[PDB]
């Protein structure tokens, strides 16, 4: 049963969040594979049941389904029926945890081959009624779904350049806020509970800094409170490999973002969706770390965590303490980061 729930309603039940990473995102392969041939093609097992389940028997009340989509389109951009069903049985098996759940467009954005949303004024003509067509039927097909289903428009777009920061043109941000107004258009004209189901929208490159934040523009909505704001953050830059503890510069560093974040939005509510050690060459912790690097970790995740409960905001770890042929035990690859993070949550 479908029962409307505010957009910060949404965010303060979240809880402790998980990104189902390098999962349904992952591409590459190219077209007319089965779809265990994508879900499986980053190194991680075909999802089950049991590993929404084990999230939610373990503290954990949301999960973010990240969704590649371009490898799934034919010329005129209907969707593979198998690969939206995959999407649907996901979905479901966090529905049946009773989990909130995120399916959002991921790698059709950023830098990776393939990527074709782009903060970019000719990208966004040349592709706009794709992108609304894309979501046209992604919410139809998961229209019944009730309000612990929650999309996102886009993961982390970026300019013609590619540029991590900032666009390049200052009409990047137009073309941004455009994609996300055609979003959120797109889904509430399929009515439904998509009528008044909460909407993530994300900023360029799902950044952060003072005119990243200033030119984000929300999209106007018809029906009140049920957009949610996200960013990601794997701040202060590399110190997974620079640091060897979560020390103030670490911490004020985040303390400064939240602050900024809160100043910025007031009363949208935002989410960090994703985070973790990721750093340069794409370097991040795993259980083989060594013990002080594996607590840098710890450090960081319970910092976020606690961050976000002061400011009314919830989070969703990147993969690392949940990864791999864990999933399928399933057990937690980083047990000392979920405790950490289970203690700042918890009080
Ligand atoms: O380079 C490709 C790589 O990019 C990754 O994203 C990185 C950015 O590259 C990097 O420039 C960015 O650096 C952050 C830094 O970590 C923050 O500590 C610093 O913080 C400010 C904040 O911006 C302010 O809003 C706030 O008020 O104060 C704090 C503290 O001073 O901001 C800079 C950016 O200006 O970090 C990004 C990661 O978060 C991508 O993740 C990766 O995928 C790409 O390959
Ligand atoms: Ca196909
Ligand atoms: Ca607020």
């Amino acid at each position: 049963t479908y029962m409307e729930e505010s957009a910060q309603s949404a965010v303060d039940n979240f809880g402790l969040g998980f990104n189902l990473g390098n999962t349904l995102d992952a591409n590459g392969c190219g077209t007319g594979k089965p779809v265990a041939t994508y879900e499986t093609f980053w190194g991680q097992p075909e999802t089950t049941q049991d590993m929404m389940t084990f999230l939610m028997q373990n503290g954990f009340n949301a999960v973010r389904i990240p969704v590649t989509w371009y490898e799934h389109m034919d010329a005129e951009g209907n969707v593979d029926e198998a690969w939206m069903m995959r999407v649907k049985a996901i979905v479901e098996y966090a529905m049946n945890a009773g989990l909130y759940a995120i399916v959002n467009v991921h790698h059709d954005t950023a830098a990776g081959s393939g990527a074709w949303i782009k903060a970019d004024t000719d990208v966004y003509a040349a592709t706009k009624e794709k992108f609304k067509k894309l979501w046209t039927q992604i919410a139809n097909a998961l229209a019944d779904y009730d309000q612990h289903l929650l999309f996102e428009g886009y993961n982390e777009m970026l300019d013609g350049n590619n540029s991590w920061d900032e666009p390049q043109k200052a009409s990047g941000y137009e073309a941004l806020n455009n994609y996300a107004q055609d979003f959120v258009d797109a889904v509430r004209a399929t009515g439904g509970n998509n009528a008044t189901r909460n909407l993530i929208v994300n900023t360029y490159a799902a950044a952060k800094g003072e005119n990243v934040l200033n030119n984000f523009m929300l999209p106007t909505d018809a029906v009140n409170n049920h957009l949610i704001v996200q960013v990601h953050s794997y701040d202060p830059w590399n110190f997974f490999n620079t640091k060897t503890t979560w020390d103030s510069e670490c911490h004020n560093t985040l303390t400064e973002i939240f602050s900024a974040l809160s100043k910025k939005f007031t009363t949208i509510p935002y989410i960090i969706g994703a985070y973790g050690t990721h750093g340069e060459s794409d370097i991040s912790v795993s259980k083989s770390s060594p013990a002080e690097k594996i607590k840098l970790a710890a450090d960081q995740a319970a910092d976020m965590v606690k961050l976000a409960k002061d400011h009314h905001s919830a989070t969703f770890y990147w993969m690392s303490i949940f990864d791999g042929s864990d999933r399928i035990q399933p057990q937690w690859s980083l047990p000392t980061v979920v405790e950490a993070m289970q203690e700042a949550y918890n009080n």
